[PDB]
């Protein structure tokens, strides 16, 4: 019968929340927290004071259930991370679609949500964008990754950390190019926040110029693939390699343009440049 | 000398304003907007007066001001600035140009949208307003037909039916949509339900479709599985050339699909 309450908070400036989420933690009754502890220190800054839950993806649907049977009694129950908005990189999916299919409103407030705010001063187009969040922590996990999401032509949002920064950072150098353009927003809302736009090469060197520059919790903005068309597809050329090592260079080709029906001409060409 | 601010404004509701931004407000003598009376009401309701400018080149302008050393705080009839819309060409000159930019965080409706949908997150895709022409819509669509991501999408009454009969043309009844109406309000509805029934559901009454909507719609993950004839043609072609295992092998990485699968596939042709 209660009502589920998704309550961003700051992102580090204490000074960015909203009146309505301070009135709505002092008006539940329970508050799930990613660590109760961080929330606390929170509440006591603004003298609040409610009980807390830990909440965190580890126990999340454990405790799913104890969550949906306290709402089904009445209770009002609110969903607070240790910063930004809950379900974005934070635990809560499951307590959410467990409220949903149980019919529990879900009452959403607007608040601090680090992609968007690296986006709006990102200067880049923002009509449409893809959110992927962090990178895998394997060299090779994030160079599939960064492979898969070559060709897109959206703005791309990732989440960083400062220890995988310089290796995350070579990776892009690695699959995307030095000349993509690559904005790193760092420690937003806070004393050192800064932006800083470049190629990725240009932005890499200037990182590794200072270890201070690396510090902290990081947004990567990455513009998306340009609308050119002269390049061949990439599938082609590595079913052509792929081929060419199982089979003669004539016939890896001529299977690659009849599978991938592209010209065979410039495959060809393609395959005797990388072989020379 | 001068800074940039961009300060996220409300959804339609004043206690979404948080205290930087208010501060913000007051501190810069120059606040561009691009409805001068939405944000002159937001002021007046806040008590704030300040030196309102329009929008509609204006880079230069600002850029010039920026230099001179005034704070200008840049802010939006709702939501976010510069989302969804030029701007950002601004920001990027003000940001070659040596200034500083500071954005604030605020209200996102997509965001709020997403976080009480309940639909996956880790991974999604914002493409904003859809074409207001049903050809345009329709190709839109079909174009983020296979992605696997969630989709956000904007909406106005005007055009929800139109949308929404588009979505079921193109994607099909099957898939989920979830619609959030008038958010943060008396009125805010969230409601999740296959396309064809979410439509049903809306046409039942008026007052459901009345406001501006968010659309979420969960991406294509699902019915992956399947023996496509080229897959078969290549198994084919390859048995003659290479062995039948090599050949599975090579389909397989090819077509991303099972080797054991294209394996018994043959025997059973071979058979
Ligand atoms: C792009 C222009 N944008 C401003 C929102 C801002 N840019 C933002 O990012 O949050 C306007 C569009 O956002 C949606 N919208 C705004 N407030 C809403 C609300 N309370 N409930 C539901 N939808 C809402 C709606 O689709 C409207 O047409
Ligand atoms: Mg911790
Ligand atoms: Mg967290």
């Amino acid at each position: 019968q209660g009502q589920l309450y998704i309550v961003p908070t700051p992102i580090g400036n204490l000074a960015d929340i909203t009146q309505r989420a301070l009135e709505v933690l002092q008006a539940v009754d329970l508050i799930a927290a990613e660590d109760t502890r961080h929330t606390g220190l929170l509440l006591q800054h603004f003298g609040i004071n409610a009980r807390l839950f830990a909440l965190h993806d580890h126990n999340e649907q454990q405790k799913a259930e104890t969550l949906l049977a306290k709402l089904q009694e009445g209770q009002n129950i609110a969903l607070v991370s240790d910063a930004g908005t809950p379900l974005i990189n934070d635990p809560g999916y499951h307590l959410v679609r467990t409220c949903r299919e149980a019919g529990i409103r879900v009452v959403p407030l607007p608040g601090p949500c680090a992609a968007i705010t690296a986006l709006s001063a990102a200067g880049l187009p923002s009509d449409r964008f893809c959110y992927e969040g962090f990178l895998p922590a394997k060299s090779k996990g994030r160079r599939d990754a960064l492979k898969a999401i070559e060709a897109e032509p959206r703005t791309l949002i990732f989440y960083e950390s400062t220890h995988r920064l310089l290796d995350s950072l070579e990776d892009i150098v690695a699959v995307l190019g030095e000349s993509r353009y690559v904005v790193l927003a760092r420690e937003l809302t806070k004393t050192w926040e800064t932006i800083h736009g470049a190629p990725v090469g240009e932005l890499l060197a200037w990182v590794k110029e200072d270890e201070n520059r690396r510090k902290g919790e990081m947004v990567l903005i990455v513009e998306g693939h340009k609308a050119q068309e002269e390049d061949l597809p990439a599938d082609a050329l590595r079913t052509l390699a792929l081929l060419q090592a199982e089979l003669p260079l004539k016939k890896a080709a001529a299977l690659a343009a009849e599978i991938h029906g592209v010209k065979k001409n410039a495959l060809y060409k393609y395959a005797l440049e990388q072989q020379g």
